[PDB]
């Protein structure tokens, strides 16, 4: 057979061969001795070439490969890199390659949509204030009354030893997390450290489970500045359950927009550091991950007592039963504010459609199985049975250090 | 070089040095990770797998150096040098077997690995004699419901010449009878094997749940058809503790999960037939068997009596249902007094078995994707617990079907 990896789909029994990975100019975390798939955290020469690389990708997506437009941009960068030691992205490239990056992140079921993404250029940005309105612009656009829209705003790149452009928070939207004199945490304990940095960087706090965090921002070299969001700007959703009348009463809630912010966008060698993006939620992130992880909000037990469930015993499956209902109330509450959501089946079925598109076009789709298969009802979704190949294609997103 | 392994529910942080023992390659490389792939694609080396293994033994009982070791390591050299091969003393096989369960990185029940019972069938020379070993093994392991972990090990693998093979994949299995309409009565992933039993002379039922007979193959024999004494096998009828109407579905399942097709590799040697059984963790029954689309696929059915909008995915019927299937699997076995374990209890204990190896062998390999239950995955601590996968020895391989 072919010498590239073979890829069976145990539901449909169908095979594909991933010829894409042949281009992963970037090593992972596995030796042939062992596999670290599970594992969550894992100067001229090499720039010139990483850049050359992306340009070639670019001209290929506009089908002009090998043509003079091409060898002329290649020499427009050689010029640039040689005599100054960087270069800049013609807007339209930044757009293509900001897509390429979403399309390339092997941990994201959301990709059918990859080609539908609004890139806003924010490369002119020159301050912590300017920064902010850019973001509010982003949020308004992409929240869009409730009819959510994939968006990414891109602030300036790394420069040779010049300050980096950082959004300090991980999301544009987090809830506060307040450490008790107990040892419990009031709010979302996900982000305590940051709730901390907030106060002792100027913020007068709140007293609530869902206190909407204000934004730590930071321009090159300048000290980190602290901006708060317009409240009528920040669309949340009260939660309720179609049938269980008492759910609405638990007083729970999430917020429309899922906006990642703490992550480095890497294109053709250049570094974006502050380039936050946001789509819409899949119902399991809210109702399983954020609301049910015990190292988070962890309601669950709570909901299952009102459920009338036998928790003394593990095997009554109260842990599961309850969580189903949670998600459903996550779903129903969203469906009902006319806000954009998408259940885990719905998402997976379309991610599968995606895999097939990528197949015809690029010859595979990098995937981090553990992350693609939803946190509940794994085996009931189609992806569960698709073997996946993971690898690192560039342009991509990188995890990056916290700025402190 | 040595893998740091953090848990994310507790911030535990640990280091696996037991991986450095791995001696055989996985499909992963630095370029591209294929962790999620189901299955893979002279005589002086046999000799060094022997020492390596034999060491594992005397070393295991704290003797590695003193007489017996030194002596018994030379029986081996003596034997290999002049037969191309050797044979395992029995108490050693019982070490090999125990170890290879402990080793296999896909197994969530490994905490039990000490409590295994090992039948030596090395002396078997016919599919008659085999049938016994099997009938006897099932009678032991079913134990009226108090299921006991047990392997049985048929003859090893003579260089040029056939293999002892069980043709079934499990012991107890359900007949899957194809209809013309591309329709399939019974268990669809047994469709092939049924017609083999057929073509080799068996009389079919045409009930949904019909225990398939056994094709046993001694070397270079056309396999022979043997039928499981109706009650050596224990089934559980399925009811739901609160959903009165359920059991009128007629659905049921056998108590013994027993692997009939994997190659027990011990210290060089290959035991091409070495069935083993312990006990079911329920999600295998409810979640794979009963609901997998490629199978008995009753998800829709259950939902519709449950009285739920199939129309849309956003009503979450499939999961709602699934939990009740699963709940019926748990009740019924506890009612029929038949050892079973829920993904929770199990994964919880697996975690502990992880901490045991950690302070024991200094590590342990698990296959995250396989060790994490199919439903409600993140509601188990295995989910948040980074694992390393690597190939130790002794251990179980897969093997090509004897056709
Ligand atoms: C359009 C709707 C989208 C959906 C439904 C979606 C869904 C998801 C989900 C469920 C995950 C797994 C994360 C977890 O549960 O921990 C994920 C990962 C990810 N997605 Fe999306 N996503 C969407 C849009 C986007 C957009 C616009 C981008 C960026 C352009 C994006 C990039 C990523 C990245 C970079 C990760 C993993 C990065 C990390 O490890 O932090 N997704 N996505
Ligand atoms: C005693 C109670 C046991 C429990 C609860 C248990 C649980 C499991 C489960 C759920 C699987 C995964 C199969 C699937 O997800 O479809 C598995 C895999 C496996 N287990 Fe166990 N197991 C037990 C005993 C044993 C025993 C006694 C052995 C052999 C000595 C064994 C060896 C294996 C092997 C070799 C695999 C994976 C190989 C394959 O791909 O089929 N397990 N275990
Ligand atoms: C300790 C730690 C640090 C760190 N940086 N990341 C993690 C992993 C968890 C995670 C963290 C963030 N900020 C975002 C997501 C995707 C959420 C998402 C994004 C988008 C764009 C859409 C969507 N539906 N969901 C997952 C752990
Ligand atoms: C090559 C190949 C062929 C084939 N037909 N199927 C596979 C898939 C893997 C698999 C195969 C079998 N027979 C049994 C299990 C559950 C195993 C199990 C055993 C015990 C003892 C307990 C438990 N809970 N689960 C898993 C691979
Ligand atoms: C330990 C485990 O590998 C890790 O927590 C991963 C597994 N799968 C995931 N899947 C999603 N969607 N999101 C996550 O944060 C994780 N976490
Ligand atoms: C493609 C994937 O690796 C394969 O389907 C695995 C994943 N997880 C599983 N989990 C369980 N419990 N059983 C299985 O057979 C599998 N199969
Ligand atoms: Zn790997």
């Amino acid at each position: 057979g072919p010498k590239f990896p073979r890829v069976k789909n145990w539901e449909l029994g169908s095979i594909t061969y991933d010829t894409l990975c042949a281009q992963s100019q970037q090593d992972g975390p596995c030796t042939p001795r062992r596999c670290l798939g599970s594992l969550v955290l894992p100067p001229a020469e090499q720039l010139l070439s990483q850049a050359r690389d992306f340009i070639n990708q670019y001209y290929s997506s506009i089908k002009r490969s090998g043509s003079q437009a091409h060898e002329e941009r290649l020499q427009e960068v050689e010029a640039e890199v040689a005599s100054t030691g960087t270069y800049h992205l013609r807007e339209s490239e930044l757009v293509f390659g900001a897509k390429q990056a979403w399309r390339n992140a092997p941990r994201c079921v959301g990709r059918i949509q990859w080609g539908k993404l609004q890139v806003f250029d924010a490369r002119d940005c020159s301050s912590a204030q300017e920064m902010f309105t850019y973001i509010c612009n982003h949020i308004k656009y992409a929240t869009n009354r409730g009819n959510l829209r994939s968006a990414i705003t891109v602030f300036p790149q790394r420069a040779p030893g010049r300050g980096d452009f950082r959004i300090w928070n991980s999301q544009l939207v987090r809830y506060a997390g307040y450490r008790q004199q107990d040892g419990s945490v009031r709010g979302d304990p996900a982000n305590v450290e940051i709730t901390e940095l907030c106060i002792q960087h100027g913020w007068t706090p709140g007293n609530g489970r869902f206190d909407v965090l204000p934004l730590l921002l930071q321009a090159p070299d300048e000290a980190p500045e602290l901006f708060v969001l317009p409240p009528e700007l920040v669309l949340e959703v009260p939660l309720e359950h179609p049938t269980l009348e008492w759910f609405a009463a638990l007083g729970l809630r999430w917020y429309a927009l899922p906006a990642v912010s703490n992550m480095l966008l890497e294109i053709g060698g250049l570094e974006f550091s502050a380039a936050p993006f946001s789509g819409w939620y899949m119902s399991t992130e809210i109702g399983t991950r954020n609301l049910c992880d015990p190292s988070r909000y962890n309601i669950l037990e709570d909901v299952a007592v009102c459920m009338d469930l036998d928790t003394r015993t593990t095997s009554s499956l109260w842990k599961d039963k309850a969580a189903v209902e949670i998600n459903l109330a996550v779903l129903h509450s969203f469906q009902l504010a006319k806000v954009t959501i998408v259940d885990h089946h719905a998402a997976t079925v379309s991610f599968m459609k995606h895999l097939d598109n990528e197949q015809k076009a690029r010859g595979g789709c990098p995937a981090d199985w553990a992350w693609i298969v939803p946190p509940i009802s794994g085996s009931l979704t189609p992806v569960f049975h698709q073997e996946m190949v993971n690898y690192i294609l560039s342009p991509a997103f990188r995890y990056q250090p916290d700025p402190w």
